[PDB]
């Protein structure tokens, strides 16, 4: 954090430079009473390499360091062999690729080189500007409103209005407005396809989720079916939107390796494993191995998750919704559950057939296991293998 | 529903301040018989904040909420002090922040955001031609033609067209042209950016399909492939596009969860499998084991299905096309099957080698249950294990 | 095809009043010497509903089916109710709805779309010149050169080029021009958008194939790899792009329905598998059981598919390259085997440890067939499982 | 390479043709004491086609071969006859076909496109600068100032910025100024196409991997997970990508064929795994079966590896990382483990608990192995597995 500071030094003495050396140029007047922040800016640069080096693509930086400046200003250089006064222009490559890195995921990649552009079209925009003036007819005219019609001609011009009001006269200004024209054309090519570029992606997990779903419809179409279900269908689409935006589970929670994999399941089923009398008193690596083997499903509102008379074979716990216990009827209700617990448990230790009917009451979002799951990853643990019997 | 009505007289109310304020600011013969809309209005924004709280970033609306404006209009206050009058055109952001979630999933929202940068250009070259009109020198000129004028200047620069033929006089013009050119130049290329992003994801479904059959015949030129069944499977990627619009089967419902897939393939399977007189009388968990492993394959017109003298090992069930069975010379047709019904059933208890032929007319459709998948969930029922053998 | 010349006749009409409506609007003397092919054409108009119902949503052609015309053009309706017979020009609905669907598979949809665009555009470049024409301060000119420099200006402000020679004067002028600038903004947005979305996908078998190796590449060079090996790979890159367009064999035909994907198997695999003396006078339906389960894989120049003295399990046959067989010191060749041909078959009834040492010569293109794989398709088919014993 | 400078010197030829051949189509003058360039010129293009043909859609060359010029030059041929002479700048395609692919994978594919359009729009510029020179009404005037103000009018409109200074005056004029003002539009609306494709997939990998993050973040918020180890998931992926760019390490190798992934295994796991004691003296064909087989896991700073008390199923290969080597009670350091060694290994013969704890100390980057892998690939090479039991 203190060579962020030098950073933005070292980007504040290249943009003096860059609005600087071409008003100069333009104006023999300057440089004299405005000489101390030259030395104290070249000497910024200059010494801007040992940091350059130590506690940090480099002839840029090397040859922005020397001061080929001064001299041109002190020894009163022509017009021609002035130009190379501009060598210190080449500083915002480094700038440049500093500041292209060391923010570069703090911000949307595209918005960041979409803002660059904008910097250097207004900081060439004036060193074009400043051309424009040089070679025009010398006249008595203040130095605001000669700069002030270049400023508005190279800004008609890079943007393509092009009102035509002051145009070239000679052919040395007719050669410089060709060479403009295809560099303003060429900049604002870049920013058009950076605008486009930029709000193309702007909305993909929108997009992507309003693909699928006009994919699942148009197929189910097809098939002839029911507009009741096909309405539940949409509604699910827009639960699972509206909460978790769109992505499965199942596909999110594969890219993650191992270890933060296993310590996001187990952040998320610490309470509610803790209940069961089953594992109580078992040991942490059957914990660990019956947590990462969980299945996700959920249910929508109304839905049959157990009915009463049915084999059974799994057992659920829930996460996020609520749900209601029913009698084989579906007319008396015995209690209700909601996130944090679980039910139908007796069916790992036991082939017996389902005793009750559990509705869903809203949205679910419930863990589910199997018995297959269960008694194949149980039996490499012999212990549990043979505390489960004396219950079976 | 009552909420709705309300937004729209919000949007209303907004919007008529962002035409009635700068074209107010220039005129001061208006407000004094137009006041009693002002006071309609700034009560339905003061209003708004209860009603934005209970039944419904926050620091747009609180900004707009109080009467800063009135007080400029009655007390006369100048020009840089006037100005302040536009801290009600912030109440746009509300109104763009409620309008893009109220119906983000009736329309694309990509056209959304369109229309509305369409509706804040036309909005915003109204408040940038009311600028226009307010820095020109005074004369005499009836209030629509010195408007039109302004709107006609403000419409040539915003669309980079500018014709020229009214330009800037003072610095103080020229000033407000250049940032109003680079406004123009930012809001087309936004517009032509949009544009971009619109067509380009227009037509994803049709554009996917063409590429993956120009795959499939890319490579399979480099086989050196007979061209007849290259004919052929053109046409089977001409058929699955003009039905289910190019998406495979088995990809498609894998996004439902198991309750909507389970209920779909219900909603298919119905009439089909109460027919067999293998599975009459039997539970309903068997059906819906047998329902959800079914696999969808589609024959083209004059396939072999089913060869005399093969071994024959699985059941087709019939979805949507027809199809005719033939003797074992491939010259006596038996009979013809159409939709809803079955055929092969007589391989799941038995081991025989198949007595018919059986080609297809048109594109089938046909779903396929095998035998070792059959037997493999016919393992854990054993009392239709036991009722298969009887007849085995 | 002969309903086919009756759209481009349908086309033809409707391009014919295109072109001539707002023509003749301006000019009166014209309907008068071509009033026949008005004639000709409604009742084309009024006799293409009947072809429209019999032999081929619907309200643009019903619309255009009235003779709405010849009424303003007999009785000499004035200017605000002549307009009616723009009425006819809703019939391009009709004639794009029909052509971007009988050719929307001969070329790609974002051409289309261009083209009909640039048609659009042409075609309704004419009839704003005919309205900037019409309202025009009327003079002494001739019909030709007040119908080009309408068309120029209407060309100059739909292109946003606005030189600016020939402006608005009076305000209906004036109100026309913004209206049409907003249209000329519109097209050119819709234009440029349409040529991004039609060169962004412009190369994408040609791109993935570039990003893939950029990808392998940039991870090798994290695991610090050889570079020799890293040269092999990218060559092998350059291979299987410059032969089968980058696509890999295993997920192009995976695409492929069951009866498509055995018909292509069996076109490929056909002189290779009548060859083996163990398959031969074995029956069909163990041919199309082996044939489905072989497995590509690429060797590069100088690779060691066998090495003489490994355990050795699997048999290869070649498809497309040639290959060298070396005794167990890699010094005395034994013979050249090239495509058609196989090696490596005494492995599927023996455990015997290879003889032989096989270096590919050019890149092979060779499939092969495992023994696992072998002797678990093997099991079911009884009669091959006792013919292979007396072998063994 | 010797046939690279012939094309070299063909596209210069044709440069040479494009822009000599319309400027003496309006200067009469010239051609004259030019001449023996002609002949060099016509010799190469017409000794080309050898060269087309030996070593080295065929019609352009062909048209472009034949003298067509040179009749028009020497018999004086009039103005609407010239024209043909235009046939050599067919050539233009060969060249652009020859050079999109001798050189279509050093170079990104887009900004090959984009170059190319620039170097025709430029040689394209000169031609129709020519052509508008050419129908001028004729004066005194020399011919640098004639061609520099005809170049700066065709600049000027197909940049369409469109100053207005130099406007059409005839109608033949008109025609053509209306012809290239579509040209102008058609021609920068390919260039902000072009641009638009290209900065689009400018930033794939860097933009995947933000899009992936944020997904992960977006749906752990929904969990209520905890800050502490949300924070541990984003600084794990701001490791993964600024070490090997985002990409997963199983992913990236699932695309190369099995020859070149067992060299690349080779080449990573070569002097890992000549260093354990059981491995020792066993047969090569082992290696490459158990090297094949790793999985790569990823742990962060101060995870647990090996906790001492479990049970342990599998060893770990270290490759990039370092790890520490700690007591059951965590506080007593055994030794420090860094790469190219290895630890875990007592588990692959012995079913015995975890005796240490092993914790990391950075990002480790290390390879394990199961033992049910271990076993499941050791069953079919009894030696080793004899070679085992002593030990066990």
């Amino acid at each position: 954090t203190y060579t962020l500071v030098w950073k933005v030094w070292i980007l504040a003495v290249t943009l003096y430079y860059a609005i600087r050396i071409p008003l100069t140029l333009v104006f023999p007047s300057l440089f004299s009473p405005l000489l101390p922040l030259d030395i104290l800016a070249s000497l910024a640069l200059i010494a801007d390499i040992p940091l350059d080096l130590a506690f940090e693509s480099r002839l840029p930086d090397l040859l922005a360091a020397l001061p080929l400046d001064l001299l041109v200003f002190a020894l009163h250089l022509p017009s021609p062999l002035s130009l190379l006064s501009l060598v210190r222009l080449l500083k915002l490559i480094s700038v440049q690729r500093s500041a292209t890195r060391i923010l570069s995921y703090r911000i949307n990649p595209a918005l960041l080189r979409l803002l660059s552009l904008v910097g250097f079209i207004l900081l060439a925009a004036h060193g074009i500007a400043c051309g424009w003036m040089s070679l025009q007819p010398p006249s008595e005219n203040p130095a605001g409103t000669r700069y002030l019609s270049a400023f508005y001609w190279t800004i008609t011009t890079l943007t393509t209005i092009g009102y035509g009001d002051i145009t070239p006269s000679t052919p040395t200004q007719t050669v410089y407005t060709i060479v403009i024209e295809l560099l303003g054309a060429a900049m604002y090519g870049l920013v058009i396809g950076n605008i486009a570029s930029l709000v193309s992606k702007l909305d993909a997990a929108k997009l992507l989720h309003r693909e699928r779903v006009e994919r699942v419809t148009a197929f189910l179409s097809y098939k002839r079916i029911s507009p009741e279900l096909q309405r539940r269908i949409i509604e699910y689409f827009d639960y699972l939107w509206e909460t978790r935006r769109g992505y499965e589970e199942r596909e999110v929670l594969k890219e993650l390796p191992h270890p933060l994999r296993l310590a996001v399941a187990m952040e998320i089923h610490g309470d509610v494993i803790e209940k069961v009398p089953l594992f109580k008193g078992a040991g942490e690596e059957f914990i660990r191995d019956i947590i990462l083997h969980l299945e996700p499903v959920i249910y929508g509102p109304g839905e049959y998750i157990i009915r009463a008379g049915e084999m059974g074979s799994d057992v659920y716990f829930i996460n996020r919704g609520s749900v209601e216990v029913l009698s084989a009827d579906e007319k008396t209700r015995y209690a209700i559950l909601s996130e944090g617990q679980f039910f139908g448990e007796m069916a790992l230790i036991l082939r017996a057939p389902r005793t009750a009917t559990v509705r869903a009451r809203a949205f679910c979002d419930l863990y589910r296991l199997d018995k297959e799951t269960f008694d194949r990853i149980l039996s490499r643990y012999p212990e549990i293998a043979a505390q489960i019997q004396e219950l079976a």
